[PDB]
Protein backbone atom coordinates (compact mmCIF):
# COMPACT_ATOMS: atom_id res chain seq x y z
CA UNK A 1 0.00 0.00 0.00
CA UNK A 2 2.81 2.28 0.73
CA UNK A 3 4.34 1.19 -2.69
CA UNK A 4 1.16 2.71 -4.42
CA UNK A 5 1.45 5.86 -2.51
CA UNK A 6 4.36 6.69 -3.75
CA UNK A 7 3.25 6.23 -7.31
CA UNK A 8 0.08 7.89 -6.99
CA UNK A 9 2.14 10.86 -5.60
CA UNK A 10 5.07 10.88 -8.17
CA UNK A 11 2.52 10.26 -11.50
CA UNK A 12 0.44 13.41 -10.09
CA UNK A 13 3.40 15.82 -9.94
CA UNK A 14 4.15 14.24 -13.49
CA UNK A 15 1.18 15.08 -14.67
CA UNK A 16 1.42 18.41 -13.35
CA UNK A 17 5.17 18.94 -15.14
CA UNK A 18 3.49 17.71 -18.61
CA UNK A 19 0.85 20.39 -18.46
CA UNK A 20 3.75 22.71 -17.41
CA UNK A 21 5.71 21.60 -20.54
CA UNK A 22 2.49 22.35 -22.87
CA UNK A 23 2.30 25.87 -21.25
CA UNK A 24 6.15 26.79 -22.45
CA UNK A 25 5.42 25.37 -26.00
CA UNK A 26 2.13 27.32 -26.55
CA UNK A 27 3.73 29.97 -25.85
CA UNK A 28 6.45 29.55 -28.41
CA UNK A 29 3.97 28.94 -30.58
CA UNK A 30 2.14 31.69 -30.18
CA UNK A 31 5.41 33.72 -30.47
CA UNK A 32 6.10 31.94 -34.21
CA UNK A 33 2.76 32.53 -35.11
CA UNK A 34 3.53 36.28 -35.27
CA UNK A 35 6.90 35.77 -36.90
CA UNK A 36 5.30 33.92 -39.29
CA UNK A 37 2.74 36.30 -40.36
CA UNK A 38 5.78 38.89 -40.33
CA UNK A 39 8.12 36.94 -42.76
CA UNK A 40 5.04 37.01 -45.15
CA UNK A 41 4.40 40.14 -45.40
CA UNK A 42 8.13 40.73 -46.00
CA UNK A 43 7.69 38.62 -48.67
CA UNK A 44 5.03 40.40 -50.51
CA UNK A 45 7.13 43.76 -49.86
CA UNK A 46 9.81 41.92 -51.73
CA UNK A 47 7.67 41.16 -54.60
CA UNK A 48 6.65 44.47 -54.96
CA UNK A 49 9.86 45.80 -54.81
CA UNK B 1 -1.53 26.44 -46.04
CA UNK B 2 1.56 28.86 -44.37
CA UNK B 3 3.26 28.24 -48.09
CA UNK B 4 -0.40 28.34 -50.49
CA UNK B 5 -0.90 31.90 -47.90
CA UNK B 6 2.96 33.04 -49.09
CA UNK B 7 1.89 32.41 -52.75
CA UNK B 8 -1.51 34.10 -52.63
CA UNK B 9 0.12 36.96 -51.59
CA UNK B 10 3.00 37.20 -53.71
CA UNK B 11 0.81 36.15 -56.65
CA UNK B 12 -1.56 39.75 -55.85
CA UNK B 13 1.31 41.86 -55.62
CA UNK B 14 2.23 40.36 -59.21
CA UNK B 15 -1.19 41.20 -61.06
CA UNK B 16 -0.61 44.69 -59.40
CA UNK B 17 2.99 45.01 -60.84
CA UNK B 18 1.75 43.82 -64.35
CA UNK B 19 -0.95 46.64 -64.10
CA UNK B 20 1.96 49.08 -63.87
CA UNK B 21 3.22 47.52 -66.85
CA UNK B 22 0.17 48.26 -68.93
CA UNK B 23 0.09 51.95 -67.78
CA UNK B 24 3.76 52.52 -68.73
CA UNK B 25 3.25 51.21 -72.06
CA UNK B 26 -0.09 52.88 -72.97
CA UNK B 27 2.28 56.47 -72.04
CA UNK B 28 4.58 55.62 -74.17
CA UNK B 29 2.44 54.72 -77.09
CA UNK B 30 0.57 58.03 -76.37
CA UNK B 31 3.72 59.81 -76.86
CA UNK B 32 4.65 58.16 -79.93
CA UNK B 33 1.02 58.92 -81.72
CA UNK B 34 1.67 62.31 -81.05
CA UNK B 35 4.98 61.97 -82.60
CA UNK B 36 3.23 60.09 -86.03
CA UNK B 37 1.19 63.12 -86.27
CA UNK B 38 3.86 65.74 -86.56
CA UNK B 39 5.66 63.54 -89.07
CA UNK B 40 2.83 63.13 -91.55
CA UNK B 41 2.84 66.41 -91.45
CA UNK B 42 6.31 67.11 -92.26
CA UNK B 43 5.81 64.82 -95.24
CA UNK B 44 2.42 66.41 -96.68
CA UNK B 45 5.20 69.78 -95.99
CA UNK B 46 8.11 68.22 -97.89
CA UNK B 47 5.83 66.79 -100.92
CA UNK B 48 4.61 70.28 -101.29
CA UNK B 49 7.72 72.16 -101.13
Amino acid sequence: ANRFTANIKGLTQASRNANDGISIAQTTEGALNEINNNLQRVRELAVQS
